[PDB]
């Protein structure tokens, strides 16, 4: 009973993709009408999900600055529950929550090859949602760790399905970006295909969309591992060839996971979120 036109207005932001080629809405800043939504939403007495994955040092270097945030710049206004995934709880850092905040943590195993760590995620994202998360939430974010929110990350943001558009390619062509380009893998796209670039530190949708991209992109992951080959960025190259095939009913600007390395461009009005600096040495013990 919501139309799009009830708070996107893409003439806000001119300059700017504001609207893929199947009706889909980017949304940039200023171009939502948050209290439209908040009002809409908070009427249906929505509950959002958020999951994060913390293996290894990635817990100590991470878990409490993201959690903190995104308590303080998450969903505000709206009941949330955070799904935090470590393999060792003993390190988990139990943070203060704030109002319509709450939470629970489970014991995961430590894959070996932090690859399969980042990897491994969208099979254990979908066990939790046939097991739990579709019965508890209405919408569902799964994030990286390596993150903080730096400001109001809302309603706006919910959809069917949700794409991030990586900051470092949302102006390049397809064929400058770094999908995976051997057809041997799963991930494949060829050239002359694709859309955009999609981030896999953000995505989210329904827990029933979520639920199809995750085990989508495993399935890809897996047969990748029958035929010896490993996809060039991972589940992110699986998740841009899924987002491919089924593409996303929202995306989120750069606004929304902006790495400041970059700078700050003309076009990042309001940063949402924003990456932390690359620590392999410490956090990863591989390749
Ligand atoms: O040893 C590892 C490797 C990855 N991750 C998780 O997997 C996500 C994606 O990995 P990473 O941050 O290494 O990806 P990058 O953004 O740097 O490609 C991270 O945010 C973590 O939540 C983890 O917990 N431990
Ligand atoms: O290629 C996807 C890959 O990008 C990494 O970020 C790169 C960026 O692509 C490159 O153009 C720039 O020069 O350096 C960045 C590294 O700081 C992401 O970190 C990785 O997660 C993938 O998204
Ligand atoms: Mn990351």
């Amino acid at each position: 009973k919501l139309k799009l036109s009830d708070w996107f207005n893409p003439f806000k932001r001119p300059e700017v993709v504001t609207m893929t080629k199947w009706k889909a809405p980017v949304v940039w800043e200023g171009t939502y009408n948050r209290a439209v939504l908040d009002n809409y939403y908070a009427k249906q007495k929505i509950t959002v999900g958020l999951t994060v994955f913390a293996v290894g040092r990635y817990i100590e270097h991470y878990l409490e600055e993201f959690l903190t945030s995104a308590n303080k710049h998450f969903m505000v206004g709206h009941p949330v529950i955070f799904y935090i995934m470590v393999d060792d709880v003993s390190r988990m850092p139990l943070i203060e929550l704030g109002p319509l905040r709450s939470f629970k943590v489970f014991k995961i195993k430590p894959e070996k090859r932090w690859q399969d760590i980042s990897m491994m995620r969208m099979k254990t994202i979908g066990e939790h949602i046939v097991a739990h998360i579709q019965h508890e939430v209405d919408f569902l974010f799964c994030m990286d760790v390596d993150q903080v929110f730096q400001d109001k990350f809302g309603v706006e943001t919910l959809g069917e399905s949700v794409a991030q558009l990586q900051a470092w390619w949302y102006k390049a062509d397809p064929n400058d970006f770094t999908y995976e380009r051997r057809k041997e893998s799963a991930a494949y796209i060829p050239f002359g295909e694709g859309d955009f670039y999609y981030h896999a530190a953000i995505f989210g949708g329904t827990p029933t969309q979520v639920l199809n991209i995750t085990q989508e992109c495993f399935k890809g992951i897996l047969k990748d591992k029958k035929n010896d080959i490993e996809a060039q960025w991972h589940d992110e190259s699986h998740l841009n060839k899924y987002f491919l095939l089924n593409k996303p009913t929202k995306i989120l600007s750069p606004e929304y996971c902006w790495d400041y390395h970059i700078g700050l461009p003309a076009d990042i009005k309001l940063v949402k979120m924003s990456w932390q600096t690359k620590e392999y040495n410490v956090v990863r013990n591989n390749v």
